[PDB]
């Protein structure tokens, strides 16, 4: 069973390489937005010293020490580094990446020693840093990336094409003035053109502190970070479904809160996947199931292995005959989702027969027709087969995909019937993602833009007051997707193969 | 017979008798008055040719009008009698008089001596008017009705039911101050209370015009129209097609603007068709061809020979040659949507083969859930069949449709993988619109909302120019659906047995 695959084409690497890492940045300003005098810093305030170390060292796990294996990255212009006294740097805990053409990596190591490999030089500019931070002996060793700056490192941080990887501000702001600041630090507002599209939100802000500095200096600190207008979409209609939607009740008897017929888009560019932050998405699995179906599988065990229990309440001998599937094997959930996709109206008997060649491969005809006919209308998989439809655990919930080719990128529209906004639809949107990258790969295009459209789309009545907590979050900047490695065939990916990078969802609650 | 599906006994739990559209037509002072309760206090000549005009003129070349084919006026009594006896009644135009009191038989009467039977008392206000003007005795001949008040009239003009029947305003402003008005009008602005949902807008407005009854008096007509917001919608995704679509070529070779993804909701409730009106819809095709479906039909000659030509290209000798299918005869399209909706997944080898009890009935099973269990979230048919694609003519450009009830409202919605926005998008709207229409009938459901779901939705290059003139267009309302008569089983429905009533489409695109 190896020439009923998919070969995936010479040109799978450039598809999806990662060109720029995604970085945050952090700063102090005063109250007219200077940062400095052109080599040194103005003002002594230690809370800020602090922040600056703490934001930077920590990491998202709890008590997880920084080292080579997995740590943050600190970039900095030459002169930034000058700036700092020799004792004190390299910073402890943090890869040290200075910006220089006149400063090799070696040379840098002169100065003041006397360790590891915790400095790097870079000949050019911070593009080019996180360029190199892109790469696989960075990705994702390097957790955070922080640009500490320099006032022109910081201009080349706030305009194309670095500013669209920028992913949160941590600003201190010094409530101090002075004709000795030349250098400045404006973020843009919102909807001008030095904002090049871009709209700052402010996540949180401090209350006035005061500084024991001797100068009794007030100060305070605030986190920007970019509106997330896709995440928006959902938590609208999350939104909506409380506000205006209908009481139903589901087969089991359960409430719910129903809306009939929506649909939302999700830009995968650019290596950018939408894993929503406002609640963190189990993506381990999303990534191994999707695997699952596509493999055409439908041996729920092959989950269950891999610690994914998603289909374990669905494959159980219980679930199974209360469904009058009596002759099925546990876990053996009868020709679901990926057996359509690649199988679709052959005849089931049991998961562990051979089914290659058999009913329609629908997935490998997209496959070749992308490649051959990209304006082609009629490029698109079902999983709805009413035939089938009562040999299933379950009928599918997302049911159809279409694809779609413009301009060398590939977008995909998934229907979904039957949408729970809690879980389902936070996970069928990684998934679809996922897929479409993959395909894209497969085919030797760009990812394009994901376009989900909903059907009866509910949130469960006791999950309304957990779901009022997470509408009065701020979405946050959406995480990256990135391979490690690739493969031959498109069956033979593995979850281990690829990286999301940069995930900072808010803690649960 | 047998394998068909059984309509209800009843009509659905809130159903309603069929209105009529009008427009209005007033004369107001800038108070807003309109009389002293008896009488007209100005004198200005020129709105009365102006509403002589806007009642009695048809749409025609020179269509004298004629009991066979005219408009209709309606007036409260007090109107009437306001009307000297030797003017009654108002010739070219059929005279609805609101009253319980006066009968068709007493009115006449009223009059000199010698006589019209364009006169009918109506006892009830401007709702029973509208039914009656919906009857099968009336909508041949009247073609345009018009409100030609009495306050009381207008007042319920304005209200729910009626003011969602309401096409056009027609107002002239009397540039006179007048102390003794006691009975007023005033058009409701958008976004208030008394505007009730409706948005009203300025289609047309003259400039100021002096009379010459020798008051100098000033006035100025202008027609006031509410915005049909759904068909906005329509024009403005074909607009941003035309602005931000990607050059793309369908098989031939054909040049097309077009974008991927969009959504658009239409109303059904009380059977509102939205039949678009700033480019006519072929509806007896629309109608003749989801029958067709319904019926799960796949010989076009059963189409073509009720003069609807649209599947005779993808029917002919030549055309299933180049798909494969030597073995069909001329007009036998395969396997294809109605076959799907009714027999998914049967074996297939020619049209005139029986196929009873085979495949799975889609249609049978969604119209079944809906009458016992209408939380249910599976309520879709598909036509898009990977094992039978090969063996279609084409394949089903619309291929999925889901249904949803709420307040005993049926809803659904549908999925096109690819989007003509001239010809047949439109169109298609129109069969969803009917479907649902009918399989809300066939579940005791009162129809709801038709959502649409464009996959690649388009406009050909070609098309583009005639499209930005047709962008131009203001939107005219949307037509009804009124069934004249009832069938047993939803199987048996002909075209002859439902009226569109009141679409009234532009020209053709110049
Ligand atoms: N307020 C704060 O928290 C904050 C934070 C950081 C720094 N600062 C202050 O900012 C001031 C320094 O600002 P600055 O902009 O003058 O200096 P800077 O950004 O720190 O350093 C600029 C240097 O970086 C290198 N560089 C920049 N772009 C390059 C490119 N495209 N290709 C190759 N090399 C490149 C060059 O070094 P080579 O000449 O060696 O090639 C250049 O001279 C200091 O006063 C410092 O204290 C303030
Ligand atoms: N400026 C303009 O454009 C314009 C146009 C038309 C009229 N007007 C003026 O408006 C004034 C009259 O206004 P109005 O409201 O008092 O009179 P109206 O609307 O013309 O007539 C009211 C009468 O119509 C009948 N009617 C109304 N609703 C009914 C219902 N629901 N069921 C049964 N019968 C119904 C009743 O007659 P019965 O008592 O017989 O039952 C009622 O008394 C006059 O001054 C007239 O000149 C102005
Ligand atoms: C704490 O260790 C030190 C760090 C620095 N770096 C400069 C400096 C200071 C505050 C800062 N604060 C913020 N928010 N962001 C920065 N990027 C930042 C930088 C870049 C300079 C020092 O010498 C004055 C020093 O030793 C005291
Ligand atoms: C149609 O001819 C006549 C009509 C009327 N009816 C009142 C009247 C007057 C102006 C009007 N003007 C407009 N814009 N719309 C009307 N609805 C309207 C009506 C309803 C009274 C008449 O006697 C003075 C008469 O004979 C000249």
């Amino acid at each position: 069973m190896s020439l009923f695959k998919i070969r995936m084409p010479e040109t799978v690497a450039e598809g999806t390489r990662l060109a720029l890492r995604a970085f945050s940045l952090v700063v102090a300003v005063d109250e007219r937005g200077g940062i400095g005098d052109g080599r040194s810093i103005p003002w002594n305030v230690p809370e800020d010293m602090k922040f600056f170390r703490d934001v930077t060292t920590k990491l998202r796990g709890k008590n997880v020490k920084p080292s080579p294996a997995k740590r943050n990255a600190v970039v900095m212009g030459r002169k930034t580094w000058d700036s700092i006294p020799p004792k004190f740097r390299p910073l402890p805990g943090r890869l040290n990446v200075v910006l220089s053409s006149t400063l090799t990596t070696q040379h840098l190591l002169d100065g003041l020693p006397d360790h590891a490999d915790s400095i790097v030089a870079v000949n050019g500019g911070l593009e080019q840093a996180l360029q190199l931070l892109a790469s696989p002996n960075y990705t994702p060793s390097i957790e955070t990336v922080y640009c500490i700056g320099g006032g022109s490192v910081y201009a080349e941080a706030l305009r194309p094409p670095c500013v669209h990887l920028l992913q949160a501000i941590y600003r201190t702001t010094i409530r101090a003035s002075e004709s000795s600041c030349s250098v400045f630090f404006r973020v843009p507002e919102s909807g001008t053109e030095a904002a090049a599209g871009i709209e700052w939100q402010r996540e949180t802000i401090s209350e006035e502190l005061t500084s024991a500095n001797g100068n009794e200096t007030k100060y305070y600190f605030e986190k920007l970070i970019p509106r997330n207008r896709e995440e928006e979409q959902y938590l609208s209609l999350v939104d909506r479904i409380i506000r205006e939607g209908n009481v139903k009740h589901d087969r089991t008897g359960v409430g719910t809160l129903s809306i009939f017929g929506a649909q939302m888009r999700f830009s995968l560019r650019n290596n950018r996947l939408p894993l929503l932050t406002t609640k963190r998405v189990f993506w381990r699995g999303v990534c191994e199931e999707l695997l699952w179906f596509l493999r055409g599988e439908t041996y729920a065990k092959k989950l269950s292995d891999k610690g994914v229990h998603i289909w374990d309440d669905n494959g159980s001998r219980a679930f199974l005959d209360s469904r009058g599937l009596t002759e099925y094997e546990e876990m053996d959930l009868g020709p679901v989702y990926g057996f359509q996709w690649r199988h679709f109206g052959a005849a089931y008997t049991h998961h562990d027969a051979n089914y290659d060649g058999q009913g329609v491969d629908q997935i490998k005809a997209i496959v070749e027709t992308l490649k051959t006919n990209p304006d082609d209308r009629r490029m698109l998989f079902t999983a709805w087969n009413p035939s089938a439809l009562p040999r299933m655990a379950l009928p599918p919930c997302h049911l159809l995909a279409q694809f779609y080719v413009s301009n060398g990128e590939l977008s995909c529209m998934l229907y979904q019937r039957s949408c729970d906004m809690g879980l389902g639809v936070p996970f069928n949107i990684a998934s679809y993602a996922l897929l479409t990258i993959l395909i894209a790969k497969a085919t030797g295009l760009r990812p394009g833009e994901l376009v989900h459209t909903l059907g009866d789309a509910h949130v469960y009545s006791n999950h309304v007051e957990p779901c009022n907590e997470q509408l009065k979050r701020v979405p946050r900047a959406f995480p990256y997707l990135v391979f490690r490695r690739e493969r031959e065939f498109l069956e033979d990916y593995e979850e281990g193969d690829m990286e999301v990078i940069d995930y900072a969802p808010y803690p649960p609650i």
